[PDB]
C-alpha cells in the first residue's frame, strides 16, 4: 500500500510566518514558540520569514501574499483574539478561519491555524505557558509534518518522472 | 531573518475612501478624522480618492472598482451601520465584512475596515474626541501601514530585481 | 480633492428589472413604483429591460444575464419574500443576499435589492397607495445613483484618456 | 497667518533616550514602546541614542548631558515611580519634574515627560499594556511632533534667510 | 543604536565623600559601607576625598568645592536626617535634595544621594548588616556606574576624537 | 556569546535502550512511543540498542555496558516502578536515580530517565495516548537533544581542530 506521512525534520524547508501585532502579550510568546520548534527541529531560520500586521483582520491578504512566493513551503497563521467586541470577534474569527482555508486549497500550499481564540484572559494566561503547549510550538510543527508531507507527495511525483 | 513591516509615512501613496451616507451626522465625523490623520503623518491630500454612496449596501462595489485603479494603492472602508433595520444589519454588514475581505484577497489589495458598529448614537459621538478611537482616525492608519507593506513587500521584490 | 458622487437623472441609461412572480398580489405595486421613478427621474422606457421569473429562487441567475449584456448599466432586483416556509425564507433569502452581492462584485456592475419582505398582505396594500413608500421606488432610486455614479466612475476614467 | 504645527514623520531626525532601571519590569516595555513609535514613524535607530542609569534620581544630569550633543534633536525621559518611600516620591519626582524643564528651557531642546508614576503596582500594569496608552509610544510621539515642530521653527527661520 | 552604560570597576576612579556628623553613631557606619564597596570593587582607598561638616546643612556648600576639582570624578552625598527639629528636616533635607541636584546639573558631573531618612534609629541599625541595604553602600555603587558612564560618556566623545 | 543547544534530528545517531520487564502490560507501551519518536525525527530504527532484563534493579548495570560502546551516542533509561515493596521503591527507585547519574557524569554520556513512577495504574495507561505524555516519548527527544548537543559540544571541538 502507498504510504504517504512526514517526519519532522526541518532540514531544507522556508516558512512562512505571519504575526497580528494586537494583543501582542501573546504573541510575542507564540511567535518565538514556532521559531523555537522550526530550529530546535532542525530548520534554519534564514529562510523563515516573519510579515507583521496591525490586527486579526489583515492575516489573510498577508498569507495570501507569502503562499504566492516560489520559495515558501508553508504558512503559519499567528493571531490571538480576545472576545472584544462581538462582531469583531464572530465575524474576522470565522472570515479569517474560512479565509486561510480558501487559500491554502487555492495556492495548493498547506496553512496552520495558529490562532488562539480565547473567550477570557485566563484562557490567553494557560497556552502561552511552560506545559509545552504553546500554540505557536503545536501549529509550527503541524507545519513541518505537512511541510515534509507535501514534499513527500510531490517528491513522490517529481522524482518517480 | 527577513522581516517585513511598514513605516506609518504617507508621503508618495494614494489613498482610497468610500463613504456611505446613511447616518451622515457622525459619517462627516469620521472621515475628517481619516484625512486628518493621513495628511498629517506626511501625505498629499490631492491623492485621496474619496467616494460617496447612499446606504451600507454599496460599499463593496463601490470600492471594487476604486482598487482596480493601478493608481490607488490601499482603500480606507467607511460607513456606520446603526442597529436600523436588523435583517439589514446582519446581512448587510456581515455581507460587507466577506465582500470587503474577498476583494482584498483577490485583488491583492489592501482595503481596511472602517466600520463603526453603533446600537446607540452615543457610543459613537463619545468616540471621535481627543483619544482617537474615531475609527476613522485608526482604520486610516492600518491603511498606511498595510500601504506601505505591500509597497514594502513587492518593492522589495522587484527593486532587488 | 477629487469626489464622485452621482445625480438622480435616470438620461442617457438602461436599467435591468428582474421580476418573481410570486405573491404577485405586491409585485404589480412595486414595479409600477420602479418604473416610475425611472421614467419620472429622466429615463425613457423604451431602454428599462424587464425579465421575469417563477419564485424568488430563479431571481440572481437572470440578473447574472441582464448583467453580462453591454447595454444594461443597472439591474433592479425586485422579489417579494414572505415568511412562508421558514427552510425557503432563510436560506433562499440570503442566498439572493449572497448570490446578488457576488454577481456585481464579480461583473463590476450595480445590482439594487428590492427585496420587500414583509409579513402580511396589510403590510404591502399601507406600501402600495400614496405612502412614498414603494421599496422598489427606492432600489429604482439607488440604483440609478449607483448608473450615473459608474457613469461617473468610468466615464472620468475614459475621457481623461 | 503665521502657522505652525508638526507632522508625525520621524524623517531625519536623531533622538535622545534616558532610561531608569529600577522596576525594569515596565522600563523594557515604555523604551521599547519608543523606539517602535519612533521607527514605525519612519525614523530609523542608528541615530536614536540610549543610556541607561540606576534610578529615577540620574535622569536629569543624564539629559543634560544628552541635549548639549549638536547631533540630538530631541530627548525623552523615561522611568516609573512606585511610591516606594514618599521621601523619594515626592521629593525625586517633582525635583526631577522641574529639573528636566529647566533643561529644556535652558538648552532649548524638546523634552518629553515620559513617567509613569503609579500611586499603586496595579496602575503599573494597566499602562504598559494592550491598549496602545503605552507611555513610552506616547511621550515618543510628543518628541516627533516637538522634534518636527522645532525643526520647524528653526528651519522657517535658517532657510528663509 | 549607539547605548550606553558603565561597569563597576573602581580601577582608575578618584571620589568625593562628604560626610555631616550629626548623629555619628550610624554615620561611621554608613563611610565604612560606602568606601568598602568602593575598594573591593577594585579600586583604591587613597585617591578617596573624605570631608567632614558638623550638621545636614553644609552638605552642599561642601561638596560644591569637592567637584570644582579637576580630579574628583565623582561625589557621594553622605549624611543621615533623623526627625530631630521638624523644620529642619522639611528645609535642610529638601534643600539638600536641590541643591545637590542643581550643583550635579550645573557641574555636569554626578553627586550619589547617600541619605539615610529614618524617624528612628532601629531601622538604621538594621540595614547596615549583610543584605546591603547599607545606603552608603549603594550610593557608592551608583556613583561607580555613574562616574564609569560618564567617563564612558565623554571619553567615547575624546577619543573618537 | 558561545551558544550551543541541540536540534531534534536522529539522523547519524546511535541509541541505547535499557527495558525492565517487571510491569510489561504498561512498559511495551512506552518502547513503542520512544522507538516511535525516535524513528520519526527521521533517525533508522536499526541503529537502536535494545536491552532487556528482568526488574528495576539491573537498569543501570544494564546501560553502564551501553555506553562504553564507542558506537551508542546515548541511553534511554526505561522502566517502571509501582509501588509494588516499598522498601524495594524507596531504595532502588533512588538508587536507579543516583546510580544512572553517576554513570552519566563519569562517562560524560548522557542517560535519559525513562521513568514512570505511578502509584495506580489507571494514570499510567491515560498518559500514552495522544498527548504524548508517553514518558518513553519525552525521555527519547531529551536523549536525542543531548545526543546532538554533546555531538555539539565535542564535535565544536573535533571540527574547529
Amino acid at each position: 500500500m502507498e504510504i504517504y506521512e512526514g517526519k519532522l525534520t526541518a532540514e531544507g524547508l522556508r516558512f512562512g510566518i505571519v504575526a497580528s501585532r494586537f494583543n501582542h502579550a501573546l504573541v510575542g510568546r507564540l511567535v518565538e514558540g514556532a521559531i523555537d520548534c522550526i530550529v530546535r527541529h532542525g530548520g534554519r531560520e534564514e529562510d523563515i520569514t516573519l510579515v507583521c500586521v496591525p490586527g486579526s483582520w489583515e492575516i489573510p491578504v498577508a498569507a495570501g501574499e507569502l503562499a504566492r512566493k516560489e520559495d515558501i513551503d508553508a504558512v503559519i497563521a499567528i493571531g490571538v483574539l480576545i472576545e472584544g467586541a462581538e462582531p469583531h470577534f464572530d465575524y474576522i474569527a470565522s472570515e479569517v478561519s474560512k479565509g486561510l482555508a480558501n487559500l491554502s486549497l487555492e495556492l495548493r500550499k498547506p496553512i496552520s491555524f495558529g490562532d488562539i481564540t480565547d473567550d477570557e484572559l485566563e484562557e490567553a494566561i494557560e497556552c502561552a505557558g511552560t506545559e509545552h503547549g504553546n500554540k505557536g510550538w503545536e501549529a509550527a510543527l503541524s507545519a513541518i509534518e505537512m511541510a515534509n508531507l507535501f514534499k513527500s507527495l510531490r517528491l513522490e511525483h517529481h522524482h518517480h518522472h
